[PDB]
């Protein structure tokens, strides 16, 4: 059992009220908004297929050039109340915002750098207005923060000389300063979601990542901290050298989700997936025809998937340069909200139900031991196979929307056929089971 000073802190899942709230929220939205939204995946006449928020890299734009985009930052359509209404209508319970992405441009007016919203034509504290607006709607706010900072000349990818170490130490102090500022300026913050912490420079300073977590937990009662931040004494990331999870929840899943049959280990900790609507675009890219774009049903499936295996799911948005959302994102939020309004009882405050996975879709467990069947794949047999854990019976099945009673037939030991509804709902639907132990 390797000794470590900067490994895991939490034993199992936190069950203080703040973490229960983080968990029970379940469905979140992500905001990627920064200077990259201006060029929108395109530099000086050449469109790049890579992720838009990383365009500075793909086009090899020097920091001094990249940051002049600040002079163009003027989102006249921006309206925080509207953003928050969109999120309320979508059924999102929390929103994660990029405070500062790799590019280093801050969405709040930081004291520790000129590269902020303050020194743009728009001037205003975007982050502050979002915090206020989402909170007004009863919506928690989480802070995405990139440790890697392409606008700070003290950042290092590795520590190779005395000179590197001098610069990076000062950079860690700079970073500390920004984090402390975020924490005291916006004390309703409920989560810090770190990114750009993979570089050798960070791995060699695991102590700093443990310090970062502890500092923020001291300034912000019950704040959550993602695993992506954390490196142990040896530079093992996410999970320490003893296989123990660091931070408060796992945050490696994006693009992929854990297998509902093979990866039930995820149910032993809190975790959160974040996903993009196209294949790999977080910030606004002007040309969505470049890769596969997920449909609403596809996204809702990933949402229910995550919850059925005891995880959060967060749907990304990359707002336009003008401060409005592309119509594909508006339709996504609207379609999701319509579904959530009919079926959210099976998502909010639900968890892993402990049943074997079946082809028609996913189970979730409600807080009062309700067991929802969420059907994405409608069997031609007109029967939904339910195999119960040892000790468990099905007493009733009810179509959530109508309250209509659903036929349950015992087929064998620990197994039932639950009938499809008499009329096909025509969309992914929920059947709620009443169970006895
Ligand atoms: C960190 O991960 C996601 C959420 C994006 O912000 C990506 O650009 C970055 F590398």
């Amino acid at each position: 059992e390797i000794p470590l000073k900067y490994g895991a802190t939490n034993e199992g899942k936190r069950q203080d009220p703040a973490m229960q709230k983080f968990r029970d929220n379940r469905l979140g939205a992500f905001i990627h908004w920064g200077l990259y939204a201006i060029p929108g995946g395109e530099w000086n006449g050449k469109v790049y297929g890579g992720a838009a928020e990383w365009l500075k890299s793909w086009a090899k734009v020097p920091a001094d050039e990249w940051l002049k985009l600040m002079d163009q930052w003027n989102p006249t359509k921006f309206d925080a109340k509207k953003w928050a209404k969109m999120a309320k209508e979508m059924g999102t319970k929390y929103v994660k915002i990029t405070t500062k992405h790799h590019e280093g441009f801050c969405l709040w007016p930081s004291k520790y750098t000129k590269y902020t919203v303050a020194n743009t034509p728009y001037k205003r504290d975007i982050l502050g207005e979002l915090v206020k607006a989402y909170n007004d709607e009863g919506i928690d706010v989480h802070f995405y923060f990139s440790v890697m900072d392409w606008s700070n000349p003290d950042y290092r990818y590795d520590i190779k000389s005395k000179e590197d170490s001098i610069a990076f130490s000062r950079f860690l102090e700079f970073t500390d300063n920004q984090l402390k500022e975020l924490a005291t300026r916006y004390p309703t913050v409920k989560d810090f979601w770190f990114d750009g912490t993979w570089d050798a420079s960070v791995k060699k300073n695991g102590w700093w990542t443990a310090h970062a977590e502890q500092m923020l937990k001291e300034l912000v009662p019950g704040v959550a901290i993602n695993s992506r931040l954390r490196a142990d004494d040896k530079g093992k990331r996410h999970f320490d050298s003893n296989g123990r999870l660091m931070g408060d929840y796992e945050s490696g899943y994006q693009r992929r989700l854990p297998d509902p049959v093979k990866d039930l280990k995820v149910t032993q900790w809190d975790w959160e997936a974040c996903m993009t609507i196209p294949e790999n675009q977080w910030g606004y890219h002007k040309d969505w025809s470049l890769s596969y774009v997920k449909t609403p049903i596809e996204v809702i499936d990933r949402i229910v998937h995550a919850v059925s295996m005891g995880g959060n799911m967060v749907v990304n948005f990359g707002p336009q340069a003008d401060g409005d959302f592309r119509p594909e994102e508006k339709a996504m939020a609207t379609a999701i909200g319509k579904w959530m309004n009919r079926y959210g009882k099976a998502v909010y405050a639900c968890d892993y139900a402990g049943f074997e996975k079946q082809d028609w879709g996913y189970y979730t467990r409600g807080k009062n031991d309700e067991v929802y069947m969420v059907v994405f794949n409608q069997p031609y047999s007109e029967r939904l196979i339910v195999k119960t854990p040892k000790g468990i019976t099905v007493e009733k099945a009810t179509l959530l929307t109508t309250g209509e009673d659903i036929t349950v037939v015992e087929t064998t030991r620990n197994e039932y056929n639950v009938s499809v509804p008499k009329k096909n709902p025509g969309e992914p639907y929920v059947i709620q089971l009443k169970v006895r132990a």
